[PDB]
């Protein structure tokens, strides 16, 4: 059980290190063949689309994905859990916070290896206006947010 | 091997990591009951010279926090010494805040913890947050520097003043 | 077992951040091997004496947090190579800001039952639109401190090949 927790930590680390090094093949490889990444409600399903998403991401983003606060429950070859996500971005005005939120994950151990079946990212909203996109409020950041959202719209479907 | 004494200490460390994660994930989803449940029944949280003691006051603090904050508490760099059913350690705290101007850093500092294991579960007996200050003017609270940020800081310090008591040192 | 080594490496990474962030330069240099090195911004600082001096210079001008997360290490006996994410906050008169965002690229060695850093390179994240730009000096509040850190590196280290 403890070893599985360390394996899941390693998976989360590889998810960040692959996307942050523009390794879209490796990023998609963190998911099951038919796995999904959901953000801002758009569900991007399957390695082919996931790889396209990472490629689009690579064109417009440099920064760090930080995954911390990992809390997973494992039963046999399935696990679910949550973790905190903070994403930085390199801008001409310095390093800014592109994203802050929570991953909600369903993981599957298939033939020896943990992979992401479903990862939902929920980004934090204003307490007083859960309609406002906080990630577009700063202008440097806003253009990048636009590109990522556009990629999700071209590659996913909204539920 | 096998499992040796220090190996057992590492399994306790993973358990403590999970407690730290729970602490963050509960407050960040406005689960004040879950948050207070990370502490012992007479556990305390200290920040800025104020100590909030006991689950009921801790629950009220979380509820006050929920009214004014959306953001993430990140806890990283965990380093704990386990001695049977007690542990002491430190970890890094960075706290983000969703603002009308974008995501900002609300807080940065260190947790200094005293933990107790009861009924097979680790909980926080005492957690002290020390926030990072200006090297040049350590009197200044750095949280109050940005105006969005500063209002949230004021609300949290007010909750602490209503729910806690001032430290003796 | 490989997994206990990973936890030990995690604790070394934690110690690195907690020492520097509490102005414990001896402690910080003690995370490295005796002739271990730290590389950043094209400068390499080598050996505990110089690393201690670096940490002391750092303490004079920085208050903030080094976060290390996303740790991924390959352990082969008493050596390991790996990567982790670095985000560094800084207390400024305009609030907390991000001083650094990048990747640590590490070569670790285990001796006397303890892992230490033989070589750590910090590679900060670059602008996609212009890799020549030093993003850590784009914000004036942050650049002020970077300048002091680079002065210490210039005094204590050697430029890379």
């Amino acid at each position: 059980q403890w070893i599985e927790i360390l394996r899941i930590q390693a998976l989360c680390a590889r998810y960040c290190l692959t996307i942050n090094t523009q390794d879209g093949e490796g990023w998609a490889g963190c998911f099951t063949e038919d796995g999904a990444f959901e953000f801002d409600g758009w569900v991007i399903r399957g390695r082919p689309a996931l790889r396209e998403y990472a490629d689009a991401h690579a064109r417009v983003v440099r920064g760090r994905h930080l995954t911390t606060d990992l809390l997973y429950e494992v039963d046999g070859d399935v696990a679910t859990g949550r973790s905190a996500s903070v994403v930085t971005l390199a801008t001409a005005a310095g390093y800014k916070i592109l994203g802050s939120g929570e991953y909600q994950d369903r993981l599957i151990k298939q033939d020896g290896q943990w992979r992401i079946a479903y990862r939902r990212l929920r980004n934090d909203r204003l307490v007083s206006d859960p309609s406002v996109a906080v990630n577009v409020a700063d202008a440097d950041v806003a253009a990048v947010v636009g590109h990522l959202l556009a990629a999700a719209r071209r590659l996913g479907t909204q539920m």
